[PDB]
């Protein structure tokens, strides 16, 4: 045991991880910087401990080093009262989602619309749809698919950027944190929403929460499901309902990381701090909770239950699988063994 240091991305998340260390009594302390590349390096470095991340970015995270060390467990689809900090992880559904009223758009129309993507080197906002897009192209030329995106990470004066709003008063464009309101899960359905983008590729649990009235912000609270559909692989399009089986892939879920070294402190220090700030947890509601965001998916998304312990303690590439990682490599090859740090 010691403090642990919480790498946060964004001054929203900043904020958020200062209230969790007032309240632990610096038990856990925070450092801030502008993007999760960045926030790897301060954790290479030592500056900081830990920190959530998508399975796209522990790839990243993998090859310099880091492990995955407790991931996330949504609400379990059956009944499993083998407790969520035991249970296995499910993966979650990666989905792409149009609006109703584009009739003719299916992924076999894709070509030139609009898109929107949680941000460039993610799981279900990138690495998912473009790997596919790329292998059924044969062509490496994956700027150019879409006429305009919101891609936060991709050069603000790209194609893949030119959808993107930044913040309150237009700055930030495209910057893979908060700040860009078309950045993330929320955010780039949200691009969706407002018709900015044809096309928004998020996870299945995203629709649900920002739909019939589940989400009292402005933009989502006259979201209605059926006003959506999916597209799925075969060309046809299905309600939000069917995911199960219209989805691109299943998804490692997001997991938190830390250097090997530092590992099992992290690992004492958070199982502690959900048990005083996860679900049931004995602060919260009362006077904090770790996956509470208002859903901005804050350091953690807002649907998770509990940090669980990973079964066979696993290397990076086990805990992302084998499939996967070799979809991220071949798509990478288009820009195999490289920590680019
Ligand atoms: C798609 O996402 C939603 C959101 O997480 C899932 O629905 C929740 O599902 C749990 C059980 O799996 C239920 O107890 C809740 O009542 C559901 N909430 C809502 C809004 O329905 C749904 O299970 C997911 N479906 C797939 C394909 O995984
Ligand atoms: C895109 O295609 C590449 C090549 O088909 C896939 O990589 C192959 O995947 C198979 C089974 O998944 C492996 O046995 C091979 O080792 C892979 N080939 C190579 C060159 O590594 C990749 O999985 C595909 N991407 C997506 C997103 O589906
Ligand atoms: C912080 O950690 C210390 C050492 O484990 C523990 O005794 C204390 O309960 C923790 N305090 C808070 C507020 O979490
Ligand atoms: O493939 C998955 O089912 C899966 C889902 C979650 C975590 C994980 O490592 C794997
Ligand atoms: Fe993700
Ligand atoms: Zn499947
Ligand atoms: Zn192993």
């Amino acid at each position: 045991y010691t403090r642990v240091v919480w790498c946060a991305v964004g001054p929203e998340e900043q904020k958020k991880c200062q209230q969790w260390s007032q309240q632990s009594g610096q038990n856990v302390t925070c450092a801030t910087a502008s993007t999760t590349d960045d926030c790897i390096v301060l954790v290479l470095k030592g500056e900081a401990d830990a920190l959530n991340l998508d399975g796209g970015y522990i790839y990243t995270a993998g090859k310099c080093g880091l492990v995955p060390v407790l991931a996330e467990n949504r609400k379990s689809s059956k009944h499993s009262s083998l407790d969520c900090v035991l249970r296995p992880t499910e993966g979650y559904l990666a989905v792409a989602v149009v609006k109703k009223a584009n009739e003719g758009l299916t992924w076999n129309s894709l070509k030139d619309k609009k898109s929107c993507h949680t941000a460039v080197d993610r799981t279900a906002g990138w690495n998912i749809p473009m790997g596919l897009i790329v292998n059924q192209t044969g062509s490496c030329a994956f700027d150019e698919f879409f006429s305009q995106s919101c891609a936060p990470g991709a050069d603000p004066k790209s194609r893949l950027c030119a959808l993107c709003a930044g913040d309150d008063q237009g700055l930030d464009k495209c910057v893979p944190n908060s700040k860009e309101k078309y950045y993330g899960y929320t955010g780039a359905f949200r691009c969706l929403a407002e018709d900015v983008g044809d096309v928004a590729f998020v996870k299945n649990d995203t629709v649900w929460e920002n739909t019939n009235g589940e989400s009292t912000a402005d933009w989502a609270k006259n979201l209605k499901r059926e006003d959506f559909r999916l597209l799925c692989l075969d060309g046809t399009r299905k309600p939000v309902t069917e995911a199960q089986s219209c989805h691109l892939a299943v998804a490692p879920n997001h997991a938190v990381v830390s250097r090997s070294d530092r590992a099992a402190h992290v690992e004492q220090v958070l199982l502690h701090q959900q048990a005083l700030f996860g679900k049931n947890g004995k602060n919260c509601p009362d006077k904090f909770c770790l996956f509470k965001s208002e859903t901005k998916n804050l350091l953690f998304n807002d649907n998770t239950e509990c940090l669980a312990k990973l079964g066979g303690r696993p290397t990076y590439e086990e805990y992302l699988g084998t499939e996967y990682v070799t979809a991220i490599a071949n798509l990478k090859k288009c820009s195999l063994e490289a920590c680019a740090f």
